[PDB]
């Protein structure tokens, strides 16, 4: 069954949703993959950094083993002997009283919309349903309706309404707008990025974060940080929000949180936020279910134990210093924090994002571009500082190879 | 680490958004849990009917650990080897040209919607944004703030808002009503369960799916049939609406699509629906895996080879007849289709539902009511007619010990 054969019989049989880097990948481990012929490669991309612990990282493959023998799911009309081992471990790790568990990044970010309004209508005592949320243009935190209705990207939500009322769109890395947009005593909370993945890697100046959690205090708003492609080591910190040692009031953590074994995600805030909602009022039939939590402590101690932070923040820089070597000509932009980076590509009609990335294909590594001038580069965490010299030498050889 | 230990662990690090039946699980195989004190009971709740083919059946484990040394997650962005075979697997299985995949039931209904609003804008002709999608009163389909939008459940939706608009309600079994929200030509579709679970396992009249379905023709109407608990065996069919031999324009599959070992779901109609949404226009993490297709390939593999549509259908008659042995004086009604059934509790102040499921647990057998006075009878599919007929004097022993 080759390569060829295999994208033919996805597009027989599957909806036409994606279209994919043409490669068949079988098998994959720590920064590597194989395709279906055998052929090795680079994974720059680390499924959209779900697998910051490299593929199948032995520990949390274990932990699954260990569990799947034992009790997967009981749903939450039963206890089961897991979930709370995993609230304890996660909340006294971020410093929060509680967490809410989910399975997908959405479905965690619909929570805490769900948090928000409720503590708006509860606790500042705003009328039912005046409560609004402020988003930052460019946001990417899914596909539900909800999502989407935020969205200023016309490829998320054209066809797809009508939208959720609600929602208010500023400009990212804009004080002065959010200052604005929180004089109406409506709003509840202000959702954002500590650095825009989807939107290119975009990277607010430094004091965005401290200016967003004092305007957000001042004015008795929530200040929601979707750290869900952000956190757990990826930027060099445990949240992106450390570098600037600001605390929000509710965090969003997902894909890195299983090592890519599993849909976990989690909402983490305080006590007086989390207690709005009351028994019955919210849920999920897998959340919080024995196998995805022995999974997500197996791959909390992994981040932990190997220091991924510390080597994502040393690794970074050293990508990021090679990759601005590239000729201006041809690379218009460096972007990026930790192990999270982005190159502009001079996007003329000799040549594409997506072309590069074939070619990178071609030569053993794989990214993939998010607007046909921006490619992103964003290896597991586990990789070592000569891996990463290899890298760049293929990334060298493909921008200088057009 | 006692019940009672696990219990105050949870209501200190956990959200409050569940009151789970006091009882804390270790461990469960076939149709039993144990709990950490080894004490053994029948599972009649089968998670929400998510463990249909029993807890940790072996072969889907099989499956599972055979795939997690292998390759867990490329993302999207690439192509994986498992994800067509499961793809060309459940479209014939079930005869659509396509799947689209998600990871949980509220995903695949959000996927519907989406496909329902591009459909009817881009094939049917309705001017953006006007499209409406007509529920029926009782409806669940998850807690994403679409989802609760259309919900008449004050606990789903109450402090949530405001509210998404473009959905109708209509009472639930009632053609009449159907065909007079029809007579908008900006209606694109009509999503409904073929037996309301959440509801109290609410059993239309004889008809009400071919009505629905001839409707739906009639006026250039999706039929999305919502099958997430009610398919895959549970009710003696592999879709509840095969019983009247009708074909909806789109099926949501969820919960035992996995046996409990994963978070997947599925999205399955024709091309004329499905290739309304274009590359880049609605996607998932994790949607799509190829550790969770593996799974899904083996756990649909167990519900057809081990006949299980059937033994529902053949046990559930007997679970009703014995059911219905209990005195009308205490038992007011007896519900349910293959092996998804429910009994009404007439409700005094004496007793109530959540009463007779803490004596179910001390005599041995989970369940777990769902308004008080309506209690759920739902065990895995792999049951034996001896093992139910142990159950249903466990059943008896508490009903009749008031
Ligand atoms: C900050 C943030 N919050 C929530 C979610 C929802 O999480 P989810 O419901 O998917 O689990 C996401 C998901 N982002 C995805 C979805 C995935 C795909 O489209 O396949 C590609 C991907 C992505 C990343 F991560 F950067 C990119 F290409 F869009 F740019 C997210 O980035
Ligand atoms: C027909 C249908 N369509 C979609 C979904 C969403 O699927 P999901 O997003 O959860 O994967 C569901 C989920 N129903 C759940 C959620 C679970 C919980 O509240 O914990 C209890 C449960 C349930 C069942 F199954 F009957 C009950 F108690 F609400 F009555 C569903 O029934
Ligand atoms: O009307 C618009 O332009 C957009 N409105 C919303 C976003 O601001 C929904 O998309 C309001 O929630
Ligand atoms: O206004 C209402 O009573 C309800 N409106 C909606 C449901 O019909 C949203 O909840 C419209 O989508």
């Amino acid at each position: 069954p080759t390569s060829d054969d295999i994208f033919e019989r996805e597009y027989k049989y599957g909806a036409h949703n994606y279209h994919p880097l043409p490669v068949a990948l079988e098998r994959g481990k720590g920064i590597y993959l194989w395709d279906v012929e055998g052929r090795k490669y680079f994974d720059f991309l680390s499924s959209y950094s779900a697998v910051n612990q490299g593929h199948c990282h032995p520990k949390i493959v274990n932990a699954l083993k260990s569990q799947v023998d034992k009790l997967t799911l009981t749903s939450r009309a039963f206890y089961n002997n897991v979930l709370g081992e995993y609230e304890e471990y996660i909340t006294k790790l971020f410093n929060y009283h509680k967490v809410l568990p989910m399975n997908t990044g959405v479905e965690a970010g619909e929570t805490a919309c769900k948090l928000a309004r409720k503590w708006g209508y509860t606790v500042k005592g705003i009328q039912k349903y005046k409560a609004k949320i402020v988003f930052a243009a460019g946001n990417f935190w899914g596909r539900t309706l909800s999502a989407i209705s935020s969205s200023t990207d016309p490829t998320s939500y054209d066809g797809f309404g009508p939208f959720m009322p609600g929602f208010d769109i500023i400009p990212y890395n804009d004080l002065p707008a959010l200052e604005r947009a929180l004089q109406d005593p409506n709003v509840a909370a202000f959702m954002v990025e500590p650095i825009q993945g989807e939107a290119g890697v975009v990277v607010p100046d430094p004091g965005y974060l401290m200016g967003v959690r004092e305007l957000c205090t001042r004015h008795q708003v929530l200040f929601i940080a979707d750290e869900i492609q952000t956190g757990l080591a990826r930027t060099g910190r445990w949240l992106a929000v450390d570098y600037e040692n600001v605390r929000p009031d509710i965090v969003l953590l997902g894909k890195a949180l299983s090592g890519g074994l599993y849909p976990v995600s989690a909402v983490l805030c305080d006590d007086d936020i989390m207690l709005t909602i009351k028994p019955g009022e919210h849920g999920s039939t897998y959340g919080g279910n024995p196998l995805g939590c022995r999974v997500a402590i197996a791959a909390l101690e992994v981040l932990e134990e190997e220091n991924l932070a510390e080597n994502a923040d040393k690794l970074g820089i050293i990508l990021r210093n090679e990759l601005m070597k590239l000729p201006s000509d041809v690379v218009t932009a460096v972007r990026g924090k930790g192990l999270l980076n982005a190159i502009v590509i001079k996007e003329t009609k000799d040549w594409d994002a997506w072309k590069v990335c074939l070619r990178l294909r071609d030569n053993g590594l794989l990214a993939k571009p998010t607007h046909g001038d921006i490619i992103r580069f964003a290896p597991p965490l586990v990789i070592k500082e000569d891996e990463l010299r290899e890298s760049i030498e293929i990334i060298n050889k493909t921008i200088l190879s057009f």
